[PDB]
Order: C-alpha cells, then structure tokens, then sequence
C-alpha cells in the first residue's frame, strides 16, 4: 500500500549508488515497509521516475520519497520535485509524499565525531 | 594542538552553509575540540583553504578535516584533496588529516526512517 523510495544524487564514480543500495538493504533488514526502491537523480540507474514507477507496479498507492541529501538546495527544491512532476505519469489515485532531507541532526554530529577519530 | 575542520559542498541556496554552521555549533556544544572551523567547497564563504588557514592561525599543528558528504565521489576524491594540496601553502610542520565521509552508517538509516514518517 505504501512504498519507500530513497533518492540520492548519483555520480560518475560508483560510490553514490553503492551508498543508496547499502542504505536500501539496511532498511529492508528492518522489515518496516512492504516495498523499498532506490533512484538516482543523475548519471546512474535506476533513475527517480524508474524507481517511482517500479513502486506503483508492485501495488503502492502511497509513495514515500525520502531525499538522501544532507541539505536542501537546487536538487531537492527544483530538480527532484520536477522529476516527481510535483510542480511541472502518476495515476490519479496515487499520492507521492515528498519527505525532508537529513539536515543537521544530532546523529549526524555523532557520526562526524566518530569520523574525526577514524572510527 | 588539533583542529576540526568540517567541509561541506556549498550551494547557490543558503541551506548547505546553514547546515554546516549548525553542525559546527553542535560539535562546539560537546566541548571535544580546542578549535572547530567550517569551509564550503563551492560558492560560499568561508572556503576550504580559508577554514584551514584560520585553524593554523589559532595554533593548530594537526588539522582533522571531515568531509560532511554522504558518499565518496569527484568532490571527495579530486577537488577536496586538491584544495588541501594533498595531490598537487601550509607550514612544513603541520599535518592535514583527511577523514572519511558519512557512508551507509546505521544512524543514517535511523534518520531515513524518521524522515519517512515526517519526524
Ligand atoms: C548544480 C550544482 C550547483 C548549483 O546549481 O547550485 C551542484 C550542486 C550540488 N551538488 C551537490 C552534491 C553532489 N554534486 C555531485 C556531483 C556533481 N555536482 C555537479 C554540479 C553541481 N553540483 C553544480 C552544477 C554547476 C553547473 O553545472 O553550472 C556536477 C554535475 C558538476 C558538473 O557536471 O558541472 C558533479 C558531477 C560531475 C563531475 O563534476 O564530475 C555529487 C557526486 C560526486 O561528488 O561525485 C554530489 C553528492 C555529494 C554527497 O555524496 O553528499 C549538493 C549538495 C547535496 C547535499 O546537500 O547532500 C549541491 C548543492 C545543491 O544541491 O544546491
């Protein structure tokens, strides 16, 4: 009924996609969502429209799109809401729910501190 | 003796810089590092060389640079190691320690899950 679509930037290097794939596996391992797909904005497959359609084709009416980006910017406020046709292929009786990016979350400061000490 | 320099992407929008500023305040509030500075790779001040120099000028011999980026890519493997002159400046007796990005950390999946439910 509900699907989780994780959306990342994409790069010409492979690390960005690898990251999204790992993240999606980890959310799969938590068994919270019936359906979990990934999409990359640029340079990589699957693309955002691809991931969105793949979620509909598995029988999702409500698509939760989380932008796995640190902050808001051009990507999260123009490009992505575009590719989701939220500002200008979605069946009329399906809603895209566009969520918020990671932000300055306390857990991010925990991670930064670990990273500072090579952990 | 040691300084923490947090480095982010930077944006034509202000949100990226706001994020780094908030993150740096939160690490300041944990009282772990004598010195804590921020730098943006593009279109914002302070820049990476700026932040690095500001840390030396406050008496740091060892500069911990943490790239606040989700994954490796062009930015973390070319641009930043360049701007830090690690590939192609800095006092002989000062070491830059270039740390690892955020990666597919379990806490990132926690954050994604919260973000999926609007929390
Ligand atoms: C659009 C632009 C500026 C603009 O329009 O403001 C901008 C903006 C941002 N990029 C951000 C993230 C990443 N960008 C990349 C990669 C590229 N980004 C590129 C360009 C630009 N990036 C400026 C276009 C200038 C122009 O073309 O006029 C490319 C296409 C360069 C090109 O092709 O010119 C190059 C790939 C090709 C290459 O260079 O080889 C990667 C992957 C990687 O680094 O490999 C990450 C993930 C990093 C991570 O993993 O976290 C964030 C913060 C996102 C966040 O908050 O997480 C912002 C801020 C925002 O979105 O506002």
């Amino acid at each position: 009924m509900e699907a989780l679509v994780l959306v990342g930037h994409g790069s010409r290097l492979p690390y960005s996609k690898e990251l999204l794939v790992k993240l999606a596996e980890k959310v799969k391992e938590r068994n919270l969502f019936p359906i979990v797909e990934i999409g990359l904005m640029e340079f990589s497959e699957p693309t955002i429209p691809q991931a969105v359609k793949k979620a509909i084709e598995q029988g999702a009416k409500r698509i939760i799109v989380v932008p796995v980006f640190l902050a808001h910017g051009i990507h999260t406020t123009r490009d992505i809401p575009r590719l989701l046709g939220l500002i200008e292929e979605i069946p009329e009786d399906v809603e895209i729910i566009y969520r918020e990016p990671i932000g300055a979350d306390d857990r991010i400061v925990d991670i930064i501190i670990d990273r500072a000490f090579g952990r």
